[PDB]
């Protein structure tokens, strides 16, 4: 597929989100939603176009058994990539968090993917407004926005779809999606 699709999770929300942005698209433009402790570092460096799902837990961390999490996630995943260069590679970023919950901490782990990523060259399309979003501070806020579609199913869990659909037709021209 053109775009790989990839995720991490805990309870399930965020791999519930990256389903319902594959069910959008056939299989030659998009992967199935990965969880990234099942991908290569070989399989995942294969895509120019990434878009890329995670939660935010521990407090203000990325999934993995250092955030408590079940199993291995994005913690364990990053150094087996962090050699890569994405120069020239097209990355969009989703975030999952509570907002009433951490409001100190909304959607940090979007930011450390963000920087992850941008610092090794990517391309980062698809910020998003901080607007209709309530929190005190935020890792993920970059010159005003979001770096990426800020999600809350613990509080919004209604708007996603909404959000989903407005998000990939903003970022449809750089990934070149039909909708
Ligand atoms: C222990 C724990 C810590 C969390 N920490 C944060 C946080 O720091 N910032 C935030 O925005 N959301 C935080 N959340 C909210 C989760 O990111 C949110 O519930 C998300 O939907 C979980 O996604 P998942 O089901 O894919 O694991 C936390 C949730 C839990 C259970
Ligand atoms: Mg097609
Ligand atoms: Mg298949
Ligand atoms: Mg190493």
């Amino acid at each position: 597929a053109k775009i790989g699709l990839f995720f991490g999770s805990n309870t399930g929300k965020t791999r519930k989100v990256a389903k319902s942005i594959k069910k959008r698209f056939d299989d030659e433009t998009m992967s199935d939603a990965l969880n990234v402790n099942r991908v290569s570092a070989e399989d995942f460096a294969q895509y120019q176009f990434l878009i890329l799902g995670t939660p935010t837990l521990g407090e203000g961390e990325l999934p993995g058994l250092s955030s408590d999490c079940e199993n291995e996630s994005w913690e364990e995943f990053l150094p087996k990539i962090e050699g890569l260069d994405f120069s020239g590679k097209t990355v969009a970023l989703f975030g999952l968090g509570d907002q009433v919950g951490y409001p100190e901490n909304y959607l940090d782990a979007l930011g450390e993917l963000y920087s992850f990523f941008k610092d090794r060259g990517a391309k980062i399309v698809g910020s998003w407004s901080t607007d209709g979003y309530e929190f005190e501070s935020s890792e993920a806020v970059v010159d005003g926005k979001f770096v990426g579609l800020a999600l809350d199913l613990d509080n919004q869990s209604g708007k996603t779809d909404e959000r989903v659909a407005a998000w990939l037709a903003q970022i449809a021209p750089e990934f070149g999606l039909s909708l």
